[PDB]
């Protein structure tokens, strides 16, 4: 027993599955949750752990680190540029389908284009970015990210967030790719309520899905962790509840730190998602 194989053996075991009665009626007491929280290990890698040249300047922050075995590799199909780094993790989705999400820190004005890179190799057509009132990334009207060039085609702003419809063209290809921005919410806190958040995860949800073999849906926030891992295990947890009527939140919260270390932040963060989750529980057939 070392200690990697103990946090990595823990995550992959680790659950608490509760029924819709029990998550509604019955949930774990805050203190529980507390305690829960703080068991499940953060699975961050130390910089050593990376052998990657510069990869700091890229960085937003020194000790939030893309996982090696899950990290988004630049292949620089499309510039003449250098290495292949991007501090971003392919997360997966609902029943361990990989490559539901690509988990990033918003750019940096030194990673823009690499951030435009990573959704041409991707083929990502949906970005969820979660802010309060982190670059202004997406054009006024038409900008040149390198090779790329990005049009807003429409702009509507709902109550909650605003959605704008982008286009990105490399040679003669040009890409529809769906952008929501959703503000008021804090890095280490919850939103302000729960119906926002869910209201979000229908957006996401009813946003068209015309590829034959979808791209990774880009969710970022500032680290892109606390409030970007809220954010997939919310609509994880909502998937399993509507599928199988119970919700395991705590394997959950344990697979998405093996995607990306430290996903959600605090324990006032994973009470929310409990929050949430016997919220949307009522929504339900």
């Amino acid at each position: 027993n070392t200690p990697r194989e103990v946090t990595l053996h823990f995550l992959r075991t680790a659950g608490h599955p509760l029924t819709r009665w029990a998550l509604q009626r019955q949930p774990p007491s805050p203190k529980q949750l507390e305690e829960e929280f703080l068991k499940i290990p953060s699975n961050f890698v130390s910089p050593e752990d990376l052998d990657i040249p510069g990869h700091a300047s890229k960085d937003r922050y020194k000790t939030i680190l893309p996982n090696p075995q899950s990290r988004v590799c630049l292949g620089r199909a499309q510039s003449q540029e250098d290495g292949d780094y991007i501090n971003a993790n392919y997360i997966r989705g609902y029943d361990g389908k990989e490559k539901v999400y690509i988990a990033t820190q918003g750019p940096m004005p030194n990673t823009v284009s690499d951030f435009w890179e990573m959704v041409w190799q991707e083929e990502v057509s949906l970005i969820v970015m979660l802010t309060q009132l982190c670059v202004h990334y997406w054009p006024t009207e038409e900008e040149t990210y390198g090779p790329f060039q990005i049009r807003i085609q429409d702009m509507k702003e709902c109550p909650e967030y605003t959605v704008r419809q982008l286009t990105i063209q490399y040679q003669e290809e040009r890409r529809s790719v769906k952008h929501i921005l959703f503000s008021a919410w804090p890095d280490h806190q919850t939103p302000e309520s729960a119906g926002p958040l869910l209201r979000l995860v229908a957006e996401v949800e009813e946003s068209p899905e015309t590829a034959a073999h979808p791209g990774p849906i880009v969710v970022h926030s500032s680290a892109g962790i606390g409030r970007t891992g809220c954010f997939i295990a919310t609509r994880i947890g909502c998937q399993q509840l509507k599928a199988r009527g119970e919700v395991d939140i705590l394997g959950i919260v344990c697979q998405l730190r093996l995607d990306r270390g430290g996903m959600i932040q605090t324990a006032e963060q994973y009470q929310f998602l409990h929050h949430t989750l016997a919220l949307y529980a009522g929504q339900l057939p």
